[PDB]
C-alpha cells in the first residue's frame, strides 16, 4: 500500500505531483500534498519536524521517481543559472540520501555504485559553482545524522582538497565517496554523537573509538567497496600526533584520510560541539593543536571565511 521515502529527497521548488503521509502510531496521515514544494524557508520547517522517513501511495511511486529525477537533473545543470541555494538544496538532500541507502543496503552493489557516480557529480558542483560550497554549508544539520554530516565533511573535503592541488577525478570522487560514508561505523549506533568529544562518559567514549575499526570491518570485504573508501572510514579519526583512535600517525595514514580527518574534525566542532562556523579553525589550531596539519585548518579557516 505505502513505500517509505527520505526527507531529504524533497527539496527545491519543483512541486510535487504527489501527496505524502507521515507515520505515527501505527497510522498514516496526509501532511504533504500535491503541488507542495520545499524552497526556502519550507526546507527547515518539515526538517525542524525531525522525520526521517514519510511514505507516498505505490501508485504514485512513478510520479515521485520523475520528481526525483527531474529535482537532480535540474539541480547539477550549470547552464540555466538557477539560483544557487535552491541547487544546493537538492545536491545536499541527494547525496545524504545516496548515503543513507548505502548505510541501510551496504551490500547492494547497485546502491554504492550510485552514490559513487553521485560523489563524482558532487565534485564538479562544488568545485565549478563558485558559492555551492557557501550554499550547502547553509544548510544545518539540526537532527545531527551521519548523512548529513557525510554530506558536510566531503564539502569540506573537496574545497580543501582543492586547495591543497589535488586534480586528480579519481581521487576527488573517492575522497568525497570515503567523507560522505566515513561515519558508517556510527549507524544505528546507541550513542548520542551530539556532544562534546571531551564530555562524553567513559563508556560513551569507548563506543566512539570503535566507530572506524567496526565501520571499515562491516565493508573492508565487500568487493564493491574501493579501498580509498574503506580507508577513510576507517583511518578519519586518526590525529597526525598519534593521538585517535588508532594510534596512527600521519606517516602511517592514506594521505586521502588525513584530508578526512581534518574536515571531519572541523564539523565535528561546529555540528556535534556546538562551534559556531567562524570559530571553529581557531579552535583547532589551538585547542586541537598538531592533531592535524596547520595548513589544513588554515586552508579550512579561509574555506569557512571564503578567500
Ligand atoms: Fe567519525
Ligand atoms: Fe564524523
Amino acid at each position: 500500500d505505502y513505500v517509505s521515502i527520505r526527507v531529504s529527497t524533497l527539496r527545491g521548488d519543483q512541486k510535487i505531483d504527489f501527496n505524502a503521509y507521515v507515520k505515527i502510531n501505527d497510522k498514516m496521515i496526509l501532511y504533504l500534498r500535491r503541488g507542495d514544494s520545499f524552497e526556502g524557508e519550507r526546507l527547515k520547517r518539515l526538517k525542524d519536524k525531525k522525520l526521517r522517513k514519510m511514505y507516498i501511495l505505490t501508485d504514485e511511486e512513478n510520479s515521485y521517481r520523475t520528481y526525483l529525477q527531474k529535482n537532480i537533473e535540474t539541480a547539477y545543470d550549470d547552464t540555466t543559472g538557477k539560483d544557487i541555494q535552491t541547487r544546493a538544496d537538492i545536491i545536499q538532500g541527494s547525496q545524504q540520501n545516496n548515503a543513507e541507502e548505502v548505510f541501510e543496503n551496504p551490500e547492494n552493489v547497485e546502491s554504492y555504485n550510485y552514490c559513487k557516480d553521485a560523489a563524482g557529480k558532487y565534485v564538479n558542483f562544488i568545485m565549478s559553482n563558485a558559492q555551492a560550497l557557501s550554499a550547502v554549508m547553509n544548510i544545518e544539520n539540526t537532527d545531527k545524522t551521519i548523512s548529513h554530516h557525510g554530506v558536510t565533511v566531503s564539502t569540506l573535503s573537496i574545497a580543501l582538497a582543492q586547495k591543497l592541488g589535488i586534480t586528480d577525478p579519481k581521487k576527488t570522487q573517492l575522497l568525497t565517496l570515503g567523507a560522505l560514508l566515513h561515519d558508517y561505523g556510527h549507524h544505528h549506533s546507541p550513542l548520542n554523537l551530539n556532544q562534546p568529544l571531551d564530555s562524553m562518559s567513559p563508556e560513551d567514549l569507548a563506543l566512539w573509538k570503535k566507530h572506524p575499526i567496526e565501520g571499515a570491518q562491516k565493508v573492508q570485504d565487500k568487493k564493491h567497496f574501493d579501498q580509498t573508501v574503506i580507508n577513510i572510514i576507517g583511518q578519519h579519526e586518526e590525529t597526525i600526533n598519534g593521538t585517535g583512535p588508532k594510534g596512527l600517525r600521519e606517516k602511517d595514514m592514506d594521505p586521502l584520510a588525513v584530508l578526512v580527518s581534518s574536515a571531519n574534525a572541523m564539523d565535528r566542532l561546529i555540528t556535534f560541539e556546538g562551534v559556531p562556523k567562524a570559530e571553529a579553525a581557531k579552535k583547532l589550531m589551538i585547542d586541537h593543536v598538531g592533531k592535524h596539519p596547520l595548513q589544513h585548518i588554515q586552508h579550512l579557516n579561509d574555506i569557512l571565511k571564503g578567500l
